[PDB]
């Protein structure tokens, strides 16, 4: 009693985790299958104890009939049960069919929960831990939590049960000494089987470390195909992967070296038991103490037995590592930040568009507060801009309005409404942003532009490229409207991404439009075209943009200039010229 | 005799391959080997004879020791046979264990091979295909060349020599009509499982691509994490997905019934053999005409050939696919393009350091020919410049000075001596360049910085990183010198890149230094003192650059402007702003 406590409560969830908690037929399926499972160990017994009997029914002189009826019996029932390695017979065949009905309602409740919450972290989870390798463990999670139940219900607690009807079959109606033969036997190849196994798995993990580093000095050495024809170098390339390939092989030999004496190990003390076994039966029925047919019984059990024992070691490795990785999964699932959510859920009202703020300070880097009290507030259709010396503090504060991030010292508020309490979605249905630079996933053009509603019509949608001209390049599609678009689909402009960026913006048409505005090369007419339509998707809007030209500037009702998260500049784009600030020597350097 | 003569060359070719051509001890290890899969098939027959034999002389009364040295010779053989027919057993282990040295050679040899001759196309062959594919076809064809030699050598020829000697020994040993029986049981299995195989390929295919489709859906939606979070779409997202489970599940399903179809057709089958033969046997062993034993030879007889045919199938689909992707890696293998080559081979002399061009034309497009004529050329010493409209037309110059591509109609000579039949070596040993924006792959700084050549020593790469002045950034990395560097390693500036190429190219020391500027931003004091390396590197060494800016520009001996391969203007940086061209136009849009 040293590891007992610390299993029961995950092998109770995931004793919750077989039995669908609602379903109706689906327990039942779970019901049948394991009476499946209990009636095909019954066959193990039932089928070579019918091979004893024929054989002494024809060692004597028989009628034709009986006999013919009971040898129809006997390859019945090895029909029944499998003809060999405890799969290929009529019982496990239908359990596994079967049973794949729940391992697709399993596998798609874990993965749907585990995605989900997945997409209920906040975004600063996400910037720390590397996005390459999350997605790996959530996948290798699921198939391990099918994986490991499929194993260790159907292949080793069968196997160990049957090992256990075999001790006491012989042991009941056999001498007891051949009781002892058997048990020892299979201890003896149980603990050669766990203790090689758990030796060779070191060599098994140095294969595969070995092997990933061996592949990538390649694909990377053709990919730079260019670099390595500038310099000369390929037969430099090639002995180098040489020499990667000679080590990958002295780890690869001696992982195969190991495994072949696993397998002697284990053949030969199954082959000692049986001579050991064999020779002793062999005694007493020429000592008249027995019966003919039973040395026949005896060989048949000990390679029934031994047929599916020999799968033993691929079983122990999966089911370790797996069950390593759902610890690991179910460790992620428990990891969660969740830094916006209050109970009482107040839902945001729109009635003005007044955005205010009141002395906040911030700080997503740790110690170095990037926020010093800022402090402004607007009138509805105001249009704000934010522009200074170079920092990250505007983008912020957008992501900061849009409760991605926490307030540390004091409050903002839109409409003298308090948005701390207010429901994430009532927050991002009222606002609406077009953001530094959209990323289009791989779909249509039509569906994308319909992605800034569930709801979205088809009359709508093409209203909306109506109304945003995005149609001229529709129509100069193959296509049209079906064009695929994405990494699988055509590359498009900067240009192309805003345009579909205000399309679905005014698809959604928010309250409060926010801009974040890239270097991205255009014309300055287009630019303006584009402004323009961002100007009457804003118009009786409320508007904070960060700006990086002349005009984008000196459009601006009210104007602000910030540097490390404290006002410095403010008032209009002719009042700080004539004041003279960094504005007016900013102003000369974006001549 | 319909597919005879197609297959010949092909199955030749893979007979000059098993065999090592020139090793002293690998045949003898493959002769070995082929005797050990002989000897293993003579234990095949040779110990249910033995059975046999044990229980004639245990159904009559026997004496103790003579039924007892029988006995374990028997088991004996049941050492040396698998005791489960298959992978377990010393005849057949030991020969996979002394089979893995020559696997080694074979996959070492054709994988490499295949890498060189990757690595000996021309450049214009990879721009064409996608390089993320290419990479898979390799990899699998040379895993598919080790698995089809070992699948189609050492499994399935056995199984069908084992059935046939089967049917002989039936037939010559017992009634004939126990060998119709086996003959009709096994080749009715065999079509069968052929058929259903052939059958079941379909539904394969559609799961797995539906399931490539289905995962992708997912990374997508999780990497634009910040899209979705814009715009207010998590349920929608979740539901999408749920829909891309369905219609996997959809299909997985069709797959897993169609399994277990199979596998009992086979059961079914092998079972009704079974039950005629067992049934015959019966018949004619109560009517005096056998003995005893005989029945227990055609039962574990008909077990020990059911064994290794369950697994008929995968075998029948492994061989397919490894087939048609071997036929694949071998069209790749003899695709070839190689245009710079001429068996006569004159190395280039340097003596001087002329570069002339000689009416040229290029159409790397098709149709549109990229360049007219154009012809100059300098003295030793000189620095060229190229600058004109955008365009590719001296990139293109670049390259094919460097015998990337192909002259079309013309010639080009360096110091008079033609660069056709110049060996490519001594080109690239006389000329190096530093290119547009290098890539440094994932390695040290030291190594990396020796790359310029083989036999780049420690002291010589310290004394060129003095000479080029990374050492400074060297020290401020942690380690220094072997900091790990790369998509792995650190991230480093656009600066500090060309700082490495103008190391690397140092340490190469070539004849004539080619440049390639880039629009990386840089303040213009440091930009200017990587200029005044590359002009201490060029010093007395002759130059041909492309240029941005005022100073790039101003430093030309001999300038040249051209748009869409034509030569316009030529002179000087004085000469064309009193000529005022469009080199006047172009320098007030350079401010
Ligand atoms: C889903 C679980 C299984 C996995 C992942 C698996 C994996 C594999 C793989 C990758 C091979 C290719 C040969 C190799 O890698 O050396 C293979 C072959 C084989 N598997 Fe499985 N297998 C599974 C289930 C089973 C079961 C249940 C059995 C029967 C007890 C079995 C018996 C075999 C046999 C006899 C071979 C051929 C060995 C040889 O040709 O040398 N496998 N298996
Ligand atoms: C979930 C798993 C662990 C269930 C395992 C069940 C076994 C522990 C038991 C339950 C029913 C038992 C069987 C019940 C009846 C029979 C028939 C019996 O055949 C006879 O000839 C007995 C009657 C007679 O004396 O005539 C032999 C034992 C056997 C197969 C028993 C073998 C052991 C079995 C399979
Ligand atoms: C459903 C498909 C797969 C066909 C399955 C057929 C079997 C159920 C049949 C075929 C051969 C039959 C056997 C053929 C001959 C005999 C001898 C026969 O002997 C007598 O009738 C004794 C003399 C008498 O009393 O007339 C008893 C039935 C038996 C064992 C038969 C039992 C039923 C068997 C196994
Ligand atoms: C390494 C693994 C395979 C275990 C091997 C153990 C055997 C070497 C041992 C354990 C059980 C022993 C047997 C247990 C009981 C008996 C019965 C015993 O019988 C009598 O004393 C009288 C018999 C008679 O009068 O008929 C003779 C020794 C013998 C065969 C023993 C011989 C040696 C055996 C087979
Ligand atoms: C697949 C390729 C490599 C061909 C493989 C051929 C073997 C499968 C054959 C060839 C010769 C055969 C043997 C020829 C003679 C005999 C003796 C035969 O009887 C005896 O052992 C003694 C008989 C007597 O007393 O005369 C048992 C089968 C055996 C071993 C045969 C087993 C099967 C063998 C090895
Ligand atoms: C190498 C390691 C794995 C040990 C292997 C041991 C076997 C080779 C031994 C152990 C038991 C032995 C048997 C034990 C008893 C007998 C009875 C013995 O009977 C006699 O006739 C002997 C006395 C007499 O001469 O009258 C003949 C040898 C035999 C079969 C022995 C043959 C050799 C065996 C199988
Ligand atoms: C579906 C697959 C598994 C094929 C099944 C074929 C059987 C239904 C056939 C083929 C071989 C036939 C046997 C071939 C030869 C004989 C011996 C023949 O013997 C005699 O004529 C006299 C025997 C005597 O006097 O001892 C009796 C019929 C029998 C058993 C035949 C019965 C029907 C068999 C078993
Ligand atoms: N949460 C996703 C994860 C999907 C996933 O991880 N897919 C694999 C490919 S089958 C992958 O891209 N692995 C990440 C890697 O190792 O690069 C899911 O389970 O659907
Ligand atoms: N009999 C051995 C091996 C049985 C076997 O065939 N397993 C195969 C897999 S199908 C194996 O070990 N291959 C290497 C691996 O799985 O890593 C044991 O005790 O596990
Ligand atoms: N020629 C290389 C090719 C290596 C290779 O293709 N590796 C695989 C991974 S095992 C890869 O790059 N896969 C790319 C992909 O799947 O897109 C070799 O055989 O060593
Ligand atoms: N008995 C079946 C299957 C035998 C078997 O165990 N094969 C496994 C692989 S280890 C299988 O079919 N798995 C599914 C697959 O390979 O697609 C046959 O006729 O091939």
């Amino acid at each position: 009693q040293s590891t007992w406590r610390d299993f029961g409560r995950k092998l109770r969830l995931l004793s919750g985790y077989l039995w669908p908690r609602g379903s109706p037929a689906l327990q039942l399926v779970v019901l049948i299958c394991l009476g499946l499972m209990g009636l095909e160990r019954a066959l193990n017994v039932l089928v070579p104890i019918f091979y004893r009997n024929i054989v002494n029914l024809l060692t004597e002189k028989a009628p034709w009939n009986s006999l013919a009826w009971t040898v129809t019996s006997y390859v019945f029932l090895k029909f029944l049960q499998g003809g060999g390695t405890g799969s290929t017979g009529f019982v496990s065949n239908l359990r596994t069919f079967l049973w794949i009905r729940v391992q697709q309602f399993t596998s798609r409740r874990v993965e749907l929960l585990i995605f989900s919450h997945l997409h209920e972290l906040s975004l600063r989870w996400h910037l720390g831990r590397r996005t390459g390798e999350v997605l790996r463990i959530a996948d290798r999670g699921t198939s391990s939590v099918t994986g490991l139940l499929s194993y260790l219900v159907f292949n080793v607690i069968p196997t160990l049960a049957d090992i256990i009807i075999g001790i006491i079959y012989f042991s009941m109606f056999f001498n007891a000494w051949f009781g002892l033969i058997v048990f020892l036997c299979m201890s003896l190849y149980l603990t050669l089987t766990i203790v090689v196994t758990e030796w060779r798995t070191k060599f098994r993990r140095a294969m595969n470390t070995q092997e990933n580093a061996t592949r990538a000095r390649a694909v990377d050495s053709l990919l730079n195909f260019e670099t390595v024809k500038y310099y000369n170098a390929e037969s430099y390339e090639v002995e180098r992967y040489r020499e990667a390939i000679i080590k990958y092989q002295g780890l690869e030999w001696k992982s195969s070296a190991s495994l072949v004496l696993l397998n002697q190990t284990q053949n030969l003390v199954i082959g000692l038991g049986l001579l050991a076994g064999s020779l002793l039966c062999a005694y007493f029925v020429t000592e008249q103490k027995l019966q003919v047919g039973d040395y026949v019984l005896f060989g048949t059990y000990i390679i029934q037995l031994y047929m599916p024992l020999n799968w033993f070691g691929t079983y122990y490795r999966m089911i370790q590592t797996n069950f390593i990785d759902m610890e690991n999964m179910f460790d992620l699932l428990k990891e969660e930040t969740e830094v916006k959510d209050l109970p009482g859920a107040g839902p945001l009202r729109f009635q003005k568009g007044r955005i205010e703020f009141e002395n906040v300070h911030f700080s997503y880097a740790d110690g170095r507060e990037t926020l010093q009290d800022v402090s402004f507030t607007v009138m509805p259709g105001q249009t704000l801009a934010l522009v200074g010396p170079s920092g990250a503090g505007k983008s912020t504060i957008l992501r900061l309005l849009f409760r991605f991030y926490d307030i540390s010292s004091g409050c903002i508020r839109i409409d003298g409404q308090d948005i701390s309490q207010v429901t994430q979605a009532s927050l991002r249905s009222h606002i609406g942003v077009v953001p530094q630079d959209t990323v289009l996933f791989n779909d249509t053009i039509a569906d994308n532009i319909r992605y800034g509603r569930v709801t979205a019509g088809n009359d709508e949608v093409e209203a909306a490229a109506q109304a945003a001209g995005i149609h001229d390049a529709i129509m100069a599609f193959p296509e049209g409207y079906r064009t695929q678009v994405g990494e699988r689909g055509l590359k498009l402009s900067g240009g192309e991404k805003q345009r579909v960026a205000i399309a679905r913006t005014i698809l959604k048409a928010p309250g409060i439009i926010l801009l974040d505005e890239a270097t991205s090369a255009l014309d300055t007419s287009n630019e303006r075209a584009i402004q323009a339509s961002l100007a009457k998707v804003c118009a009786n809007r409320t508007t904070i943009v960060v700006a990086h030209r002349l005009s984008t500037v000196v459009n601006a009702d009210q104007i602000l200039v910030i540097k490390d998260g404290c006002i410095v500049e403010r008032g209009r784009h002719e009042a700080l010229l004539s004041r003279g600030g960094v504005y007016a020597d900013m102003w000369q350097l974006q001549q």
